């Protein structure tokens, strides 16, 4: 790994509100004395704070996760259609790109097409044989494997290979499928699967990234009586893009309401709903509810929640009831006013 000291320090910049902020920071010495404020004049004044066994763990990930990788791997092939190119990994035989398309019901290709000869690299059988790396990146710590044995390419004279990278699909339960694949150098290319048996090893754990910051606070000099602008939404709220231009603003606000956040143009005007609406919800909630996003409190309930633009102005609020099955409808209603009493889920039948 590389930092330096101009990068190393990590900070997060949180809000909290005015009269909490005039009896949480400002009334003990203790927390003054440790750090120092900062006024930009109006009420925006921050407060910022200034501050063998590993290797066994290293060294079994490494081993475990390549006999398992190798262990849903021995079943069959994978193959991912990554938009003109296709590219069909097997279990220790040979990696290639060949134009076509797959049929989801056999799992077998539409024809093979001898006249596009590609190598990306020939695997060995005797995986123990071969030597693998465990490097890191933002998703979390994998497994490198170079599968060289290429031609030479003659645009620079460098042997034909590819480098793969073995990391952890979080909650994807199945055989193996890949995320991406492309071209990296004049004559290697990169590719990179998503298993979720990885995740057993602690290093190749999902969702783990290292978030350990020196937390600088902040108080809200208006409140929000302006359009609150993205800067704002960011450091209010926590997004997650739920893909199909939808987000999902979780607030660190324990107290508030989560709310949804929409960004497309084509749905903009909220007093007629055509079916690309519901249809990009649809899509936006089968991923959240995927993600296990929504909190079930402690039961199947109806849960309401916002959606807001880019500058959190409120059009419509969605009402969803959860039938714990495929099948889901969603509702929206301008009309529908809030108590700020209560959360999301308004009705229980446990």
């Amino acid at each position: 790994p590389i930092e330096d000291p101009i990068v190393s320090n990590k900070y997060l910049i949180s809000y909290i509100d005015e009269d909490d902020w005039s009896d949480r920071i400002l009334q003990n010495q203790s927390v003054m004395n440790s750090g120092y404020i900062v006024n930009m004049g109006d009420d925006l004044e921050c407060f910022i704070q200034n501050a063998s066994e590993k290797t066994a763990l290293l060294t079994k990930t490494l081993n475990q996760g390549v006999k398992t990788i190798f262990d849903k791997l021995n079943e069959r092939c994978i193959f991912y259609q990554a938009g003109f190119w296709i590219y069909e990994y097997c279990p220790g035989i040979e990696f290639v790109q060949f134009h076509g398309r797959v049929n989801t019901k056999t799992g077998e290709i539409v024809n093979r097409d001898e006249s596009l000869v590609y190598r990306l690299g020939k695997p060995k059988a005797n995986v123990e044989e071969r030597e693998f790396e465990l490097l890191y990146d933002d998703v979390g710590y994998y497994i490198s494997e170079i599968i060289g044995s290429g031609d030479i390419c003659d645009v620079t004279g460098a042997e034909r290979m590819v480098e793969i990278q073995y990391v952890c699909g979080g909650s994807n339960s199945g055989p193996s499928t890949i995320q991406w694949v492309r071209e990296t150098k004049i004559c290697v290319y990169e590719a990179q699967v998503t298993i979720p048996e990885l995740c057993n090893l602690e290093l190749l754990a999902k969702n783990e990234d290292q978030k350990n910051a020196s937390p600088i606070l902040c108080r809200m000099p208006a409140k929000s009586k302006i359009g609150s602008n993205s800067i704002d939404l960011i450091t209010k709220y926590e997004p997650i893009f739920l893909g199909s231009g939808i987000y999902f603003l979780r607030p660190f606000n324990t107290d508030e309401r989560d709310k949804l956040m929409v960004t497309d143009n084509a749905m903009s005007n909220w007093d007629e709903i055509t079916e690309t609406y519901y249809q990009k919800f649809g899509n936006a909630i089968n991923k959240m509810l995927s993600l296990r996003l929504v909190s079930l409190p402690n039961d199947s309930c109806v849960w309401l929640a916002e959606v807001v633009d880019m500058k959190d102005r409120f059009q419509t609020t969605l009402s969803l009831n959860i039938l714990n099955s495929q099948r889901a409808e969603i509702f929206f209603n301008k009309t529908f006013t809030f108590n700020e009493d209560n959360g999301n889920f308004l009705s229980y039948k446990i």
